[PDB]
């Protein structure tokens, strides 16, 4: 059959076609930047509004991750979307790229830095603390005794409303769906 | 008056001078090696009863943290623990000494490798899933939102028994009961 021994298939979430449910969430991240690189706005988590964002952004990629500093994320996952980015956002017209987890927002911004993300103008890490929006849409992953980390995730949002979403059903070792080639293709 | 407008002092815990209570909680944490680096031990995390550890090791420092990658952690907490390992292994007795947050343990042994940490022989960086048990000796950091980060504390150890217990009044910014100092003047 098409489906064989304990196999899955990623499919597009329901969500798409409807508006982002942004609700009251809110994300924490901070900045980055080359010029003033030693500013409180660099150094301190600023709160973001995640219905302001998408009111404000006409063309958004959202990609959630299990952990950062974890291996699949950080060596197969976002590597590709900061490789691309400059693509994405002179070519594809992407105003945002956000990159969710549930770490703290100091750990986001080391992880970002260390791979080699020198500006958060059009990328940013953010912290979705509690997996809070991410339960929210039903992208979470459960890791045991109530706690909630991000599961293996894209989304594109256009004026407001999906267009694209789509989660791993093995998030630890896959990048299908949630890879930025993916995204690319549904852009 | 001792204590003026709106500050507060650290204190002792009324754990000291009880059995540590360790109950079922566990954590996690990843090997650092500069022997086989690349071995599994040091690429995932492994799970510790802290009962376990306590009954297997005489003495043990335990020092927990708000957050891996913020500033007071990493620049003035932490790096005194490690700057003091070889003196409390070798001239202490210290067995073991175990740094606490939330944080996934892939993001824990990043920010231990970015310290400095080559060996986990003696020290480990562990996870608290949730703060579970940082919660439930009464040392965790509300953040908002329902979500609990380890406060700043620290804590010594000896045959089971808990001779040393302490947590900052404020711990985003204070390093003292908690600090590498103030725990040698307590073994």
């Amino acid at each position: 059959g098409l489906v064989p021994r304990g196999s899955h298939m990623a499919s597009m979430s329901d969500l798409v076609n409807k508006k982002f449910p942004a609700g009251d969430y809110k994300f924490q991240y901070i900045a980055i930047s080359q010029s003033d690189a030693d500013s409180e706005s660099c150094k301190m988590p600023q709160t973001v509004e995640w219905s302001k964002l998408i009111s404000e952004n006409k063309k958004v990629i959202i990609t959630g991750a299990p952990a950062a500093f974890s291996p699949t994320c950080t060596v197969s996952h976002i590597p590709g979307y900061i490789n691309y980015l400059d693509e994405l956002v002179k070519e594809k017209e992407v105003d945002q790229v956000i990159v969710v987890t549930v770490d703290n927002p100091f750990a986001n911004q080391a992880w970002a830095k260390s791979l080699g993300v020198k500006d958060t103008t059009h990328i940013k890490f953010a912290s979705d603390p509690g997996c809070a929006f991410t339960k929210s849409i039903g992208f979470e992953l459960a890791v045991g005794d109530g706690v909630y980390w991000s599961g293996r995730w894209a989304m594109v949002v256009e004026n407001g409303i999906v267009t694209y979403a789509a989660k791993e059903t093995n998030p630890g070792t896959d990048v299908t769906v949630s890879s930025v080639e993916s995204v690319l293709a549904h852009l």
